[PDB]
DNA sequence: CGCTAGTCGACAT
DNA sequence: ACGACTAGCG
């Protein structure tokens, strides 16, 4: 999630209702709904007590989309991305920190802060995700567990034409090149749509409305695959690109100290880190539901060697990928928690 | 004055 | 895997 990205391109956003896509198909970043629903039962989840509320909290949104005549596809986060290892590690450590801070120092001190610390230590497991999957499937709703980050999977489904819109609360989806992104959607179906084509309607952006340039902006503003330089947020990220007359991004990143009149000594780790982040946004491994194959988000260009993109996701066998995608194989422990098969028992597969 | 990083409440009841 | 509010810096 990029800080201040909403306001920056506010002019490319319009308030809609889900009924706009009646008869059409939307894909959902379900982990957001899960994180939002687990809040109402953070205590039981922190203390390891059995709870089943988040499932209902997802199924009500599902029932709403279904009621307004939408075909939803629920996409789930899968294996942890190596390029995102640092950020995810940070989230892990913060989760453990809040978990301890509540569980021990608030069970005997003050109980009012206990729920607050518990809510800051919520960790969406694949088990819970599988509860939601079981429910949705029982109500006839297709599901898909991304090989890695659901961002890339959703972006793929939109760019491939399988879905026309994507429901999420994560603004990262734009940097991935999604056509339409529905944000901040409430219980009844009122949210903020963001069309990619409308990005040109933003004063502050300038000529940074193209996919590549917008991607660059998002990356060097600060993301989950690479932290920004100190003192550089969205505005200066945009200004650098606006003032850049040179097509090559590397030379620009090198002369970033000259463009902004700031004292910036750019390291090489930030250069190669930038290349890594770009390659992550471009070719992160997703799952093709039709062909049942693990593919890069975009087809590999001429200036990229696939053997060096280990951080963008590891290739596994197509059968293993298919089993992960069906939610049969647990992400954390790699065991067959289920044996669901789509061929037996107009779906995504076949 | 524009802008960035960092804190703390809402997130959903 | 959030965002309003703002103190402080260039
Ligand atoms: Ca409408
Ligand atoms: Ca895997
Ligand atoms: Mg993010
Ligand atoms: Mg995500
Ligand atoms: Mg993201």
């Amino acid at each position: 999630g990029i800080q201040g990205l909403l306001q920056f391109i506010k002019e490319a956003s319009e308030p809609i209702h889900v009924r706009k896509y009646k008869g059409q198909v939307v894909a959902v970043d379900t982990y957001c709904w899960l994180h939002k629903g687990a809040i109402a039962c953070a205590e039981k989840l922190a203390k390891g007590e059995p709870t089943d509320r988040y499932v209902g909290f997802c199924m009500k949104f599902v029932n709403m989309l279904l009621s307004h005549g939408i075909k939803p596809i629920l996409v789930f986060d899968g294996c942890t991305l190596p390029s995102k290892k640092e950020v995810e590690r940070s989230r892990r450590e913060r989760r453990q920190a809040n978990l301890l801070k509540g569980k021990q120092l608030l069970r005997e001190g003050k109980v009012s802060e206990a729920r607050e610390c518990f809510t800051r230590s919520i960790n969406i497991t694949h088990a819970m995700a599988h509860k939601v999957i079981k429910a949705a499937r029982s109500q006839g709703v297709d599901c898909l567990v991304a090989p890695y980050e659901a961002d890339a999977q959703l972006a793929y489904l939109n760019k491939a034409g399988i879905v026309q819109a994507i429901i999420t609360e994560d603004s990262d989806l734009l940097a991935f090149g999604c056509k339409k992104v529905i944000l901040k959607m409430d219980q009844f179906g009122n949210g903020l749509e963001i069309d990619q084509a409308r990005l040109g309607m933003c004063r502050q952006l300038g000529d940074v409305f193209t996919e590549e340039k917008f991607r660059y902006m998002c990356i060097l503003s600060g993301c989950d695959y690479l932290s920004s330089l100190r003192g550089i947020g969205l505005a200066k990220a945009c200004k650098v690109l606006r003032l850049a007359n040179n097509p090559d991004i590397v030379k620009v990143i090198k002369k970033i100290g000259h463009y902004l009149k700031m004292n910036i000594t750019v390291p090489e780790d930030y250069i190669n880190g930038f290349i890594r982040a770009n390659n992550t946004f471009l070719y992160q491994l997703v799952f093709d539901p039709i062909k049942r194959k693990l593919i890069p988000l975009n087809a590999y260009e001429d200036d990229v060697d696939p053997e060096t993109l280990s951080y963008a996701g590891q290739y596994v066998d197509d059968s293993i990928a298919l089993q992960i995608a069906l939610g049969n194989k647990d992400i954390n422990t790699f065991e067959q928690i289920d044996d669901y098969n789509p061929d037996t028992a107009e779906n995504l597969y076949f």
